């Protein structure tokens, strides 16, 4: 309740390299070099430790001026889609 050892940004980093997916709530990680922010879950080639900080929510994240990463905060993974010619009007 009142107690948790070591709440060191180390194991801030332990459960987000564990990929903790359930950790929505528990708090936020926020790379300033993209300047978006995570869950600890964030799949794809993880961003250092050394570039990344941790909140309680989005919402503190916002009040940092980040957006929602396109995998952690909506879950907008778009990888099979076709990635389709480009040119816009294509009635046919
Ligand atoms: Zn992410």
């Amino acid at each position: 309740m009142k107690k948790a050892t070591c709440l060191t940004d180390d194991q801030r980093w332990q459960s987000v390299l564990a990929r903790d997916p359930n950790a929505d709530g528990e708090f936020v990680f926020a790379v300033r070099t993209t300047g978006i922010f995570c869950r600890p879950s964030c799949r794809a080639r993880h961003a250092l430790r050394e570039n990344v900080s941790f909140y309680a929510n989005a919402s503190e994240a916002l009040a940092a001026g980040f957006r929602p990463c396109k995998r952690c905060q909506p879950d907008k993974a778009n990888p099979r889609q076709h990635r389709l010619d480009k040119i816009t009007h294509a009635c046919r």
